[PDB]
């Protein structure tokens, strides 16, 4: 068979998926490459379910990439998202910390505020933030959760456990993981910020962008830079926390069907790619952002053979995570 099995996280996914599915064999020729859904809570559960043989892909964040890799499991990155453009294609984006207009406070005063994270572990939400203010967290810092969680003051922290860290939830309780949490995700962590509810939104260049259609709206934004200071929200090149590798799909390092989902994402994006079709978007939805792939993504590019998730990810990035759970101060 010539399917390839998709995990979708929650009913939103789950929509879109089907529209996939059916959009694809409207188009694509009876002996190609299908997709069917596979439902879950989130991308914690397609994980253990990919390497149980019961789904077949997901779309990670980078920082899930490496967890993904970690026994039991041993997933491995097989198709990267890439934006930007489609002549400039960037397998990278920038990790950025988006505030308000004189809201009063750099990076180096965090401590107190409340935050919006796009979710545990991940990237611009995560890692890279919680990395560089490691050592500002009160002692112990095991568990990361209680620490981050001692430091704000109440914050939103998709996938974190709310019964034992439950300041980590303050901003939407029981921190859902997965598009039923109204502040999960990029543009989740951005209504977080926007509706009043965090002072800071740790998401990546393009959130805003996607969100606010209007310049006047994004002028009340300014971004947190590494030198504490502050540069309006078009000046990313330079106010950034870090820059990190590009969503990849994931499957199982044996018997993963990774060349079935590069045909498949490969034909899917020629079709209903970025400004392909007014039918059916692999990069947008009507039903939510982000949902089985990013919207600011233009296309996919296959990962190379048997590449590892530690190779693919990166030293630098690699380090970062591991030094996030490891290191002292
Ligand atoms: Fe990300």
């Amino acid at each position: 068979d010539k399917t390839v099995r998709w995990c979708a996280v929650s009913e939103h996914e789950a929509t879109k998926c089907q529209s996939f599915r059916d959009h694809m064999k409207s188009v694509i020729p009876s002996d190609g490459p299908s997709v069917a859904c596979v439902k879950k809570a989130s991308y914690l559960d397609c994980i253990r379910a990919i390497a149980a043989n019961e789904a077949d892909a997901v779309t990670l964040d980078a920082g899930l990439v490496y967890d993904a890799y970690l026994a039991p499991n041993n997933l491995k990155p097989v198709v990267a998202e890439f934006y930007g453009s489609k002549e400039d294609p960037q397998t990278f984006y920038y990790a950025v910390a988006v505030v308000k207009k004189d809201s009063g406070f750099q990076m180096n005063q965090l401590r107190g505020k409340k935050s919006c994270h796009t979710g545990l572990g991940r990237s611009a939400g995560w890692n890279i933030p919680i990395g560089l203010l490691y050592c500002d967290l009160p002692e112990p810092r095991k568990p990361l959760e209680k620490a981050v969680a001692n430091f704000f003051s109440g914050s939103c922290a998709p996938c974190a456990d709310g019964t034992d860290f439950p300041q980590l939830c303050q901003l939407c309780p029981g921190c859902g993981c997965s598009t039923l949490n109204q502040y999960f995700g990029y543009s989740g962590a951005f209504k977080c910020l926007k509706d009043g509810a965090g002072d800071v939104a740790f998401v990546k260049h393009s959130t805003i962008f996607e969100n606010l259609a209007n310049k006047a709206d994004r002028d009340q934004y300014e971004l947190l830079c590494l030198d504490n200071t502050r540069k309006p929200v078009d000046e990313y090149k330079d106010c950034h926390l870090a820059q990190v590798p590009s969503h990849t799909v994931v499957a199982r390092s044996m018997g993963g069907k990774e060349d079935l989902i590069w045909e498949l994402l490969n034909q899917a994006q020629e079709h209903f790619g970025k400004d392909k079709s007014k039918e059916f978007q692999l990069f947008s939805s009507p039903h939510g952002k982000d949902l089985l792939f990013a919207d600011s993504a233009h296309g996919f590019l296959k990962v190379p053979p048997r590449m590892d998730a530690k190779m693919y990810l990166g030293y630098e990035y690699v380090t970062a995570i591991r030094n996030l759970r490891e290191g002292t101060c």
